[PDB]
């Protein structure tokens, strides 16, 4: 459906884009969102799907506006309307000052002295999810590795059970890539169910996982709330089940797709992480938003406080103005420019994590199965939202050409 057009709007920045199912879609996502940064579209448009919002194309205008939270406010981060008004995780709703404080903590748990405490798990499962798939010739990536990887070593982060993974999955999805079945603000509500109890139990009888050390924990010098907590835990949640589980999945089909860059890093393994930096620039995957505080013109765009404004973290690395021949993959481009763990004052703060699995798979995987494709007539097929994904990546490979460690 499309809303109708605010009075402030010109018909000449109209351009409905539909983030939650692109027109152009089976070009690939990244290639669909990248419509946006045709020649004749401008730096900024409103479209009149989901609601209706603001969309800036162009990184220079995303990261302008990821840096002036005076003017784009986080309190209101998605689209639709009713998704961003429900959305409440901390730090991500909330804007300096208050946001601060709470970064530290989020980091006690997910930081880099903690991928630390991580890296041996992190690589066992690795290396044994693959060894495990290595003889079959064949696998669906999406299930079979890009989710049970990431989400499992998160569940064992979070001292949770494997066993609630789909549950947790399923109404993770519904945050960012909603089937209908739910509201943004059923499935929040439905997280918290799931947590609000677990919380309890930890501040009660505090363990040594991720989710007591949260709901123990201080904040500037003082006690978290149990609703803090709880707001932090479910965007942890939401980072671990539904951010790198998409992100590997991207990377597999490229290289599944792209012989010549397999044998790059197979040759050139201390290119591994090069790659997985400009991996992360091409299939960048993300797009969240602000809501405007006040009337503000903008780039010579009125916008009116209360208009929302998506700003695609994944769009700044694919704009030519950023780096030339945006859509092939150059593991050695000198100037890699992104935004893919956003801008500004909410820097991911998974990013250390994210990498370490990502670099973790790309060489763990090319050491055992250096030869695979796409299974034979298979036509990959992505999905878009909040978080975009792939939603089945079926790769073949001959046995004879892998190799057990
Ligand atoms: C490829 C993987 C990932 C990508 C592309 C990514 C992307 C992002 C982006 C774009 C933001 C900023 C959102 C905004 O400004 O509204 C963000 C924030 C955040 N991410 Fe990541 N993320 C990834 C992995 C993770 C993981 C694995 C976790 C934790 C398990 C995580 C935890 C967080 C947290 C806690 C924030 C909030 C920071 C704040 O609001 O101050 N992320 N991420
Ligand atoms: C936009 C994000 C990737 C970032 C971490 C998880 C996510 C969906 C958020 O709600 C904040
Ligand atoms: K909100």
């Amino acid at each position: 459906n499309l809303a109708p057009l605010p009075p402030h709007v010109p018909e000449h920045l109209v351009f409905d884009f539909d983030m939650y199912n692109p027109s152009n879609l089976s070009a690939g996502v990244q290639e669909a969102w990248a419509v946006l940064q045709e020649s004749n579209v401008p730096d900024l448009v409103w479209t009149r799907c989901n609601g209706g919002h603001w969309i800036a194309t162009r990184g220079q205008l995303i990261r302008e506006a990821y840096e002036d939270y005076r003017h784009f406010s986080s309190e209101c981060p998605f689209i639709p309307r009713e998704a961003g008004e429900a959305y409440d995780f901390i730090p991500t709703s909330m804007d300096p000052p208050e946001q601060r404080q709470f970064r530290a903590l989020a980091n006690q748990v997910v930081g880099m002295p903690v991928v630390d405490k991580l890296e041996n798990r992190i690589q066992e499962l690795a290396c044994s999810l693959i060894e495990s798939l290595r003889p079959q010739g064949q696998c669906n990536f999406t299930e079979d590795y890009a989710e049970p990887f990431p989400i499992r070593i998160f569940m064992l982060l979070a001292g949770l059970p494997e066993e609630d993974i789909p549950h947790l999955k399923y109404l993770t999805d519904q945050m960012t890539r909603p089937d209908g079945s739910m509201t943004f603000a059923e499935a929040k509500e439905a997280l918290y169910d799931y947590l609000i109890p677990i919380i309890e139990q930890r501040r009660q009888k505090p363990g040594t996982d991720a989710i007591s050390i949260v709901a123990n924990g201080q904040v500037n010098g003082r006690p978290i709330t149990s609703d803090e907590a709880k707001r932090m835990c479910g965007l942890l949640l939401v980072g671990g089940l539904d951010t790198v589980v998409n992100f590997l999945s991207f990377s597999m089909e490229f290289l599944a797709k792209s012989p010549e860059h397999r044998q790059e890093l197979i040759e050139r393994p201390e290119r591994i992480p090069a790659a997985c930096e400009e991996l992360l620039r091409r299939f960048s995957l993300v797009a969240d938003g602000r809501i405007l505080t006040s009337d503000y013109e903008f780039h010579g765009v009125q916008l009116k406080k209360g208009d929302q404004i998506l700003l695609p973290q994944m769009l700044s690395g694919l704009d030519e103005r950023e780096n030339a021949c945006p859509m092939h993959v150059d593991f050695s481009r000198q100037k890699v420019s992104h935004t893919t763990f956003g801008h500004g004052s909410h820097l991911c703060l998974g990013q250390h994590l994210a990498r370490r699995e990502i670099i973790v798979t790309l060489k763990e995987w090319l050491t055992r199965i250096p030869d695979f494709s796409i299974a034979p007539g298979a036509q990959i097929q992505h999905k878009s939202g909040i978080v975009s994904g792939v939603q089945a990546l079926p790769l073949v490979w001959d046995p004879a050409t892998t190799k057990a460690v």
